[PDB]
Order: structure tokens, then sequence, then C-alpha cells
């Protein structure tokens, strides 16, 4: 029997299914009160947090434990989104990011962008669709982005004119990045979202399968290889059919979330870990209940008290 | 007998009644250790920290649960602080203000601003009538501020010759915005306050009135409606006039506040609550104590020796 | 014995000899887990967090405790770190930033810069000798870092050729400043830090010492004068010998600290401390165990029904007499 952490040194990191705040219920998965700090915004994902469709719903943990339940979003990110040369792969962003919020000491912080000339600060639909802070340059110039030495990701979107990287023709799009970028010879439009900065990994998570409507996407599909990844109600691999509409409010997983995270009388603050098996864990003492020794304590009383007048009318009697 | 969560998980928002470590302990109310984060500044408040007097010292709660005692400050924002068109009333703006310090997954983050045109990134009193950052636009031009999802408030002031907002001529003061701005023909100066975003709103707070000297200005006195409002020592409203000063040390609500910080043996880690009751708060768990029953047993134990040797004289004397 | 606070509102703040996730075994004193949350990263600490070397680890802890084990690394701050005119010296920068991270209510945020007129931003190592964000100004102009009212500290480095601070001639290299900042008729490359804010400060620590392998500078030193400080082991105030190499592994530290971090059923939720002596902390409470009472009363009730036999006995063998 599994138990999750219910407890306020815990962060629970979601998506509509978990965002109790402004999901009507009837989409919820998660619809048990959640006594730790609840981060779960509709549509979001690891990924898409940086797309900027979201640009005030960044996920930041700051507690020791963690728990996951997202991903399902993340999957549409795809080749767009790591077609700037030398941008990381989607498998790759998405293991530094899970792992990041599953054990990272993390932040969200702002991403150095430069350039050899004056830029003009703006934003635009153009580069991604929908509102972001861009950079424009009217003229060609060298730009970069991120500091040597940094630890986290960041997303760049562009909508160049001209463009390389190290001589590789620029490709209009986004890219993943973790280390500092330079572009030569750049004229046009750029987005660079907030870093998110995985420093230290000694926090602590469990990671439950999010599942969406149709097979996941390989750079999701692989978080099953992280050690606390946990597998939730599916079928065959695919968000199960039991709920209000195709992706969300599934019966069966309300069943295992609720279960998991009303074990009774856990002593969270004696076990340094985000589950475990309720036999195992850590049990609340509690105040021990006096009123049955007492009791033995008087009927003992009647027949020795019944017994010492006894015993004195044996006594006069023998007298 | 109110009890409030005195505890590491639970911040304390306040003013400077409560900064305990800057003011002296002749104007403070809460007088008795915090054992949570205490974020409390003189002259502060959920709408002053936005006025750029506080540049360092805005509310960034990061736990699970709050109490707040903060809002005769807030009193000082005016018809001048709502008055750029399509601001917020601060009647909605401090709504959205107190149920985020009280209940929200809120940060403090830079606000977007950029323009059609390169302006100038300066300081100067000439916009507020204090030392803040502003950026200068001295030929016409679009500014923009915000952006497209954001979830937060953020406020604006404004020194313009000219713009228009929509078509509606811009009036010089100060607003408040949770939603993206465009400002036309703007020639001046702009201040931009840091963004308090509010996302997910399932933490926990109680919330403390906090009295001026005067009757509450109505966007601090709408607090009464919020479930978690409190009430604390008053006269008619206003301030008791049994402290240091009008406005501090008062020693009805010093008692009120260390009373309900004090109960004892609250076991706060058993109950999802920033307050209780104080029958009705689970109690800590102690070593049992057994001396009471180990004494009854010594007196039993006394009298059935007795017994014993009454018996048997009672054998023997049948001789 | 000394306990320290190992529980999840607890902050241990260190160096590479606490950085588990990141440096060699070998080097580590910290080996034993700590139920806390960890910011330590190698060769950073509370100055040297400003110096654009580690612009990704600031210490940024958000718990009512903390536990600090670092120092050695900002021994190499020195006369060039505080020689901008007005600077702060390395004494009081230290002593603010130490007791911002032992005590403090503290965030790191970004640190206003403006000008006359429009800053280049760019980044280049010639201002510190490595990669940090500056902005170019090549023109004599007016430069205003931080805020009036501002409270924290930030760094500034210079590689300026004219500039002066309230008329006296700008020096290049560094400063330490928690006051906004102007430059005058400036021309060049600055640098300017985020700001390490310190609000209030009802937050608790342990001041671990923390050793070079020679004696401490001054503005380390003196955080022996901080009354949450506590001694680590070492040899006439050095690093102990016994270690992987003259700054990292002691034998005889990690000891220290895993003895001091698991101090067996403490219950930390009964103490509004980062630390206690053993004898004096609260101990866990366990289940009472009333099998000493049952035998007991059980013992009692045996005899009283002998008792019952006999007195029958008796009772009877009178009436018969
Ligand atoms: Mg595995
Ligand atoms: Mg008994
Ligand atoms: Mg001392």
């Amino acid at each position: 029997r599994l138990c999750l952490r219910n407890y306020p040194d815990t962060t629970w990191i979601g998506d509509s299914r978990s965002d109790q705040s402004r999901v009507n219920p009837q989409s919820l998965d998660l619809v048990t009160e959640f006594k730790g700090v609840l981060q779960a915004k509709n549509g979001n994902g690891l990924l898409k947090q940086m797309s900027g469709r979201f640009p005030s719903d960044w996920y930041t943990p700051t507690t020791k434990y963690r728990i996951l339940y997202l991903g399902t979003n993340d999957c549409t990110d795809g080749p767009t989104d790591m077609i700037i040369p030398t941008s990381m792969t989607l498998d790759n962003a998405a293991r530094e990011l899970y792992l990041g919020a599953c054990r990272g000491d993390v932040r969200v912080t702002p991403t150095f962008v430069g350039a050899a000339i004056v830029g003009l600060v703006g934003r635009t639909d153009a580069v991604t669709g929908f509102s972001v802070k861009v950079l424009t340059f009217s003229s060609p110039t060298i730009v970069v982005v991120g500091l040597n030495g940094m630890s986290g990701i960041y997303k760049v979107c562009i909508a160049a004119t001209s463009g390389n990287v190290g001589g590789v023709k620029l490709i209009n799009g986004c890219g993943y990045f973790n280390t500092p970028l330079r572009f030569d010879n750049f004229q046009g439009q750029i987005y660079v979202s907030d870093t998110f900065e995985v420093r230290g990994t000694k926090n602590k998570c469990v990671l439950l399968r999010s599942s969406s409507d149709t097979p996941l996407c390989s750079h999701i599909m692989r978080n099953v290889e992280l050690d606390e990844y946990v597998d939730t109600p599916n079928t065959g691999g695919v968000y199960p059919s039991d709920g209000f509409d195709s992706l969300h409010g599934s019966a069966s997983v309300r069943t295992f979330l609720t279960d998991a995270l009303t074990c009774p009388d856990i002593d969270w603050s004696r076990i340094d870990a985000a589950s475990c098996e309720y036999d195992s864990c850590p049990k609340m003492v509690k105040d021990f209940d006096q009123t049955s020794l007492g009791n033995t304590d008087t009927l003992i009383m009647r027949e020795v008290a019944l017994h010492k007048e006894m015993i004195s009318k044996l006594q006069r009697d023998i007298t």
C-alpha cells in the first residue's frame, strides 16, 4: 500500500488535473486536500513553462520533498522546439528538467542576453504565435546568450533573416540550451526564456506517471527510467476511459491518488522520504488511555475491602 | 480561545508593529517570539510595497501557512493611485493582493516593459516625488507593459506630456494592473513596479484586523469580507489608545497576540490550518506518568499482605 | 554532545566540503544524509557568490533554520575587491552577508543599473578575467546603480578610462555596496552583481567554523564574534592534516559533523533552535508500555483469589466447630 507524503514540507507539481484553484472539479484527478504546497497549472509542464504561454506560472518548489504528476502537456513540444542548430534534444532537456524538479535545488532567474549593438526591447506574437518579450535587431550583429559556468536550462526562439552559430546557418524555430550561446551575423527577433536553474540535487520526490490520450512522446516516456517513477492507472499506456473526457477526471486515477494521500496516522516528520509503504511508515504515537487500568484497580479494591469485612467477622467469631 | 499557528511552516506578514528586527520594542505589538518566518517592515503594506519606497522589502511567503497583521499603511493609497485610465480600483487591487498573500502560491518578479523606440533607463524623483527606477521616452512612441496570460498585479506611475490608452487621454498619477497595458503617443517618464504573481490559491492563512487611528479606508475595510478575517482589539474600529502612541504598542493588542501565540502543547503537525480553538486543537502527546497508578498498586499490595497474615492466623488459631 | 538540527525546515549552506551532488566523495566533509535543504557549491562563499564565477549558484535559503559551514573560499577576496572609492570594507561586507545568511529573511534579485545614455549590454572577460555581464559606455556619462531605500549588498567591478564618485577619481577593480551609487563622467565597462537582499533577521542558525589551510583572513576570522559561531576540528586554526588534501575530506571534521547530525530520537518540532545539547534536546515520545502495570494487577488478582478459597475453608471450618 503506497503512502505519499502529505505534509507542509512537500510541493505537489502538477497540471490541470491537480489545478484545484483554477479548474472545474469535474476535470481534477487530485480531489483530496493536499497539506503541502500546490503548484499546478492547467496546460503547463516542465518544458511548456518555458514557452511563454503561461508567463507567471513557472514551477518554483522550495521544499525538501516533491510529488510530480505532470508531463502529458510537454508532448506538445516537437521538432520545431529543438531545431536551432546546437539545441539540446528534447529527450535530454526533459531529463534535466524532470531531474531538477524532482531532486533539485532550483530557481527561476533572468537569462543574460546581450549584443554588439543596442537591441530594441518589445513584445510580439511573430516569433511564437503568442505574446512574448523580444529583442529586435534591425542590422546584423553578434548576439550572446547565457554565461559560462551557468547551471540550468533556458529556451530560445528566433525569427531571423540572417545569422549562424559557429558558421552553421540558423534555422527559425526554438531550442533548449544549458550552456552559453553566440549567434553571428544575426538580424531579426529573439526570445529568450528565464533559466530553470538546477544546482544541488539532494531534495527528494516521487514522480507519478502522467498519461496522455495518445502514446507518450519519447522525451516524457523516458521518465520511466528514473528511480522515482511510479506507475499510475492507465490502459496500455494511455489515460483511462473512466473520466470526464479522454484526458481528465479518471475515477481510477482519483482513487489511486486519494488512497495514497490519506494513509491514516503517519508521522511524516520521522521519515526522510517522499513516500513509504504503509506497514513500514512511522506511525503517530497516541495518548495512553488509563481508564481500563483504573477500573481494574477499583474492582480489586472492592474484593479486598470486602475481604477485610469478612476477615474481621471470622476473627471475632473465632474469639 | 484562539490559537494561532506558531510553527516553522508559517510566515507572519506584517508592518512596523511586527518588525521585530528593525523597530524599537516600544512600538511593537508582536512582542513574543514567532517560530515561523517573519516578513514585517516599517511603513509597508501589500499595496505600499509597490510604491517604490520598498525596493528590497517585497513580501515573498513560500510556506504553506500565513498570518497577516497589516493594512493600516495601505490606507495612504488614494485616488491618485487609481487614476490612470483603465486602472483597477483600490478595492479590487487590495482584494486580489490580500487574497494572494493569504492563500496564494506567490512570487515577485520583474515586469516586462518595452516600446517601439529605445528609451533611457535611469532613476528620478520626478514621477512619484521620491527616487525610483524610470524609463524616459522623450519622443512620442508606443509603450507596452506586461504580457498576455500573466497572473499577478503590478503598479504603474507616469509623468507624461502626451499619451492615451485605447484613445482615452492619460491622466498623470498611478494605477494598478493585472493585465498587459499599451500606451499610444506616449512621451514622458514611466515607473513600473515588479509583479506580485498570484498563481494557485490553496495555501492557508489567518487575516488579523489591522486598525488605523481613523476609520479604515474602503479598500482595507473590505478585508472583513474574507473568511479568514479575525477581529483584533479596537475602539469603534480605531486602534486602541493604550499604546506607546496612537498607532503602536497597544497593551491590549499585545496581550491578544501573545496569548494566541502561546497556547501550550499544541501539535501543529496534526492540523492542516493556520489556527484552531484551544479545546479543539490537537495536543502534544506526552510520556505517560504512571506514578499515581503505581501508588494505587502499592496501597492495594500493603493491604493484601495484611490479609495474608490475618488469614494464616485464623488457620492456626483453629488449634 | 552537540546536536545539529537535521530536519526539513533547515538549510545547510556550504562549499565543496558539503557539495554532495557535485564533488568527489573523498573531498566531502558532510558525508551523512542531511534531511533539510542542501545549498553547497564547490569554490563558493557568501562573498564569492557575487563574483560572477558561479552565476547560477547564489545562496537563497527560505527556511526558518540554517547551518553554515563555509568561509574559507571568501578569503580569496582581497584589496582589489574593496578598491573602488566608497566601497564597504570586506570586514563589514562579510559581517552583513554572514548575518544575512544566518538570521536573514533574504532574496537574490536583479540590481538596478541606469545611465544618462543607453548602456550597451554584453559579456566579456576583460573586467574580471572571466565571463560576466557588463554594460559598455563609450561616452563619458552618469551611471547610477542601486535604488534609494534598498536593503542588501551587491558587488561592482569596473574597467574605466574615466569617471569619479562624488568628485573622487575612480580606481579600477571592485567594491561592495549596500546603498545606491552614482558615477559621474564614467567611460568604460561595468559589471554589477545581483543583490543579496537582507530584510528582517529573526531566522536562526548555527555558524560552524570554516578553516583554511593558512590562518583565516580578517574578514572571515571575525565570524568568531557572532553568537552562533561553533568551533570545528582544526590544528592551530587551520584545516586538519587528516584529509584527502590540505583543504578537504578531513577524517576528524567528518566524524564531528556526522556525530552532530545523528543524535537519536530528537523531536526537533518541539524546539525553536538550530541546535541543542543532547541531554537538553527534546526526545521523541514513545507508546506507553503497560505490561508491568498489567502484571502487577494480575499477580494481585491471583492472590486475592487464593484468599477467597482459604476464607471459605475457614468460614466453614468454624461453623462446624
Ligand atoms: Mg528504475
Ligand atoms: Mg493497578
Ligand atoms: Mg561569542
